[PDB]
């Protein structure tokens, strides 16, 4: 049976032509058009997703499948669900379903799925990158280059080797594990805190030492890497008090969630030098307003939120999306880990 | 017997007080003043090292030991040697003796030594950092932050994971080996070329595969890392021809020597997009003039030449220098590998 598939992505414009493997955009559309069309489906792709008059709303009433990414998400409200006669399947080409009303989706008997696990190497790499950028003081050196300067002292005074430094990951899920694996050869003192100890083999392999008490671990760290989710416990947890307990000059890397930091506490402690540097790609609010204080605070090595939308991640998101589409057409279950809602049943972690 | 020791270093000014372990400056002076003075030696430290009327020249006539770093080197000419009644020992607190007339030193019966091997981890780390910076496209992301922008597409289209990429090191001495060790966990296809194969053990451990023919290796690489000395053979070796044979979009990391690249060939190939990115801390000429085109060329991730003057490298330079001073005072030989000239005998590598 022919299905109407709608993909919502941002327009990449010239970037899409500069890189045809930039799949997460309108122009390249996950690389699935030829295949979908060959199978007799209709594939409608648009960036125009807000407003009653937008292209998306033209298709909401009769689409079967709506695909988007967290980067230009088509918001799936109860209101839009109610208008969607044929909608069965919501796919995130990526990870993140925060733009979907999951309860409404479940109530409507929908399936909601995402490409679980497909960003983890990307984020772990980006963390390691940021550890080195901060530790070795890349940013001031880069900024001298562009300004026509040459002032070694101005860079050297805050530049260290990573070797021998104490690096603590707060959380050691999949991303923190991959990070520790990549840190092992640098010859650091690796500490981790998590709800779960890694297997003793993995700890010997990475050399990471479990620290049950987080308030014991943090003051020992030259570098702290945030690798847990935003919960009531972790929200604003890096506040004035907690940042105060960290080593003076601590370097913090945060590709987890911006709101784990209390935003102004981080600015104050960066202006006072207590935080030596802060680098991440996650912000609050996100996208970060032009005025976001983390943009202009001293020693920042921020970027916009791109670590999980490398081309390689995008390829995995596209492949996962195609796999689930094929399964959907064939009446085959998706990988269990991909389901957020399955035929109207919200997975227990999302209840 | 009491000796007059002269150290020549740049003034770090406020940077020296901000970081008292910034040893490679006038203000902190290798951290050896108290020790030297306790031993009854005189320690004169100055940054004023050029011209007939400079502080250094006041002391050249009767100093026994002259210490400097490559960052603000006291040039040891035959002329100055001839004027130096008591000079016996030239130490570099660091690596690099290009500011010393070695043949004149040898003719004068001098000893010239440096702190061999003390920068290797620092440079290897910095290379690995730059691999990630380029591969993951940090710089354009950082630049958007500062400019108040938020354009994921503009960053994503040239951002990749390091995982899976073919990384070739041109040369695999100590620094290339350390780099390969650090690259292992990233899950890359590691290639190396060098005059010497690593032991099969170390190849198995790093997963790096030896490529005898450099012209076979280079076109396969997503990333090329320069890890050879500047010789008649390697000088300008990355010219238009060779750059042309590299994969379009190749990323090049160069903390070896600037002149291994033909300077304008790199600019042309970066402007054409054939080189996707170029990052290093070495330049020709060095210091890089305000006008240096590598500063302003697209996709550059340069810094001034600081990778080997991290605080940790400086501590090793200072410690090596102190060790040699103590040996000198006690009439003990230095580590063999530290000698460039030993009591007038130039090491055969330097003839």
């Amino acid at each position: 049976d022919s299905k109407k598939i709608v993909g919502v992505f941002y327009k990449a414009n010239e970037y899409a032509t500069k890189n045809p493997n930039f799949l997460g955009c309108v122009e390249n559309a996950l690389g699935i058009r030829d295949w979908l069309e060959s199978q007799g489906h209709q594939y409608i792709v648009t960036d125009d997703k807000e407003g009653p008059d937008c292209e998306l709303e033209k298709h909401i009433p009769d689409l079967h499948v709506l695909i988007s990414t967290p980067f230009h998400p088509a918001y799936v409200t109860a209101e839009r669900i109610k208008k969607a006669k044929n909608l069965k399947l919501l796919l995130t080409a990526g990870i993140g379903s925060d733009h979907i009303d999951l309860q409404a989706a479940a109530a409507a008997g929908l399936t909601v799925a995402e490409v679980t696990g497909s960003n983890v190497v990307s984020v772990a790499e980006d963390e390691l990158m940021r550890i080195l950028i901060l530790m070795r003081n890349f940013v001031p050196g880069y900024n001298q280059v562009v300004k026509g300067e040459w002032n070694v002292a101005g860079i050297a005074y805050r530049a260290y080797d990573l070797e021998g430094k104490t690096i603590g990951t707060v959380g050691a899920g999949r991303i923190g594990k991959l990070l520790l694996q990549r840190l092992k050869p640098f010859g650091c003192n690796l500490l981790y805190h998590d709800r779960l100890q890694m297997a003793p083999e993995l700890e010997k392999e990475t050399g990471a030492k479990f620290v049950e008490d987080l308030n014991e671990m943090l003051p020992k760290c030259d570098v702290i890497v945030i690798n847990m989710p935003l919960t009531e416990k972790t929200r604003g947890m890096f506040n004035k008090e907690l940042i105060g307990k960290l080593k003076k000059g601590v370097l913090i890397v945060n590709n987890a969630r911006g709101a784990i930091m209390e935003r102004q506490a981080v600015v104050d402690a960066v202006e006072s030098g207590h935080i030596g540097g802060y680098s991440g790609d996650v912000w609050d609010p996100q996208p970060a307003p032009k005025d976001h204080p983390w943009r202009y605070m001293p020693n920042q090595a921020m970027t916009p939120h791109t670590s999980g939308t490398t081309i390689d991640a995008q390829l995995r998101y596209a492949a996962g999306t195609k796999d689930m589409l094929e399964r959907y057409f064939k009446g085959e279950d998706f990988p269990t880990e991909n389901y957020i809602v399955k035929d109207g049943e919200l997975a227990p972690q999302y209840r």
